[PDB]
RNA sequence: AUUAAGACAUUCGUGAGUGAUUUAUUUCCAUGAAGUGGCGU
């Protein structure tokens, strides 16, 4: 009952900035992992959505999350928060409106945190996920590779990286590895994963502020594409069983959306949050 | 047995709040639906 994964599926553009003076085109810049330069939320910022989420109960926020900032007496928080850090992007394709993106590299990382932390539902998780990292070295041969697994997929071009998936046949894609990284899965190479997530490909969108019709300013922002799926884990601590139950129940709700990120008042960062599922 | 032993620079903290890729710009300028009759001396 600790140390459980949870997913993150986004439902709109999701902006997190990283505070970072750049003098180039785009001025907001999203925030992204410091080994992996994936692109990632801090457990800061998640810490304070779920907080802000969960700000009306008091006394859950109190012995969960800690106290306020302002409060006469200081309280630690008995949660753990991690780092939510990328786990499938959407990529344009031509014979379906998007495939989810996933590199060998992104499931290495996976399953190695996995067998770090130790997840609730780890163990099948990373069995099967081993296998199927092992069935595409294979295949792969140590060449560049776009694999899908629906047959009717075989072909589909990933837009950015103008190249076409290949259906291995011989490599099963369980359903709950479906389930987890996304319908419509494409595993690329860590190369072309790089270069459709890097800065140049992620979603850059141009705004302005007018003044009486006429533009006072410009900028550039990037965003995080819409049903980008991230996976964080959480730590319960000396935490009370029947608070961190009312918090999973309401976390794991299908009608609870978590705002996270910048630009609220524009649908920006709404996302659910999803339990690692028993496989 | 020695101005000694014990002590995490830690707790709480969303890079967030406001922002229309908008304003100005004629698919327009030139151009003949015209030219010629023929044979029967």
């Amino acid at each position: 009952m600790t140390t459980r994964m949870y997913v993150i599926n986004t439902l709109s553009n999701m902006h997190v900035g990283s505070g970072e003076v750049n003098y180039g085109v785009i001025a907001n810049l999203i925030q992204r992992d410091s080994v992996t330069n994936l692109p990632n939320i801090n457990s800061s910022g998640l810490k304070g959505a779920i907080r802000e989420y969960f700000k009306e109960n008091e006394d859950l926020v109190r012995e969960l999350f800690g106290s306020a900032p302002r409060d006469e007496k200081t309280l630690p928080g008995k949660v753990r928060f991690f780092e939510a850090n990328l786990l499938s992007m959407p990529v344009r394709s031509d014979k379906v409106p998007f495939l989810m993106a996933i590199s060998d590299e992104v499931l290495q990382e996976l399953i190695t945190k996995m067998k770090f932390f130790n997840c609730e539902e780890a163990t099948q998780y990373i069995s099967h996920l081993s296998t199927l990292l092992d069935n595409i070295k294979t295949q792969a041969q140590g060449t560049d590779f776009a694999y899908v697994f629906d047959p009717l997929l075989q072909g589909a071009i990933i837009e950015e990286v103008s190249i076409r998936a290949t259906c291995p046949s011989h490599i099963p894609l369980q359903p709950s590895l479906k389930k987890l990284l996304g319908d419509r899965l494409v595993i690329l190479s860590h190369k072309y994963f790089s270069i459709l997530s890097d800065d140049n490909h992620l979603p850059v969108l141009s705004r302005n502020n007018l003044e009486n019709g006429q533009s006072a300013n410009l900028w550039y922002e990037q965003v995080l594409p819409r049903y980008s799926r991230l996976y964080f884990m959480l730590m319960d601590g000396n935490a009370q069983s029947e608070y961190l139950k009312k918090f999973r129940d309401t976390l794991c709700t299908p009608s609870t959306i978590i705002q996270i990120g910048a630009n609220a008042s524009i649908g920006y960062g709404y996302c659910q949050i999803s339990e690692l599922s028993p496989f």
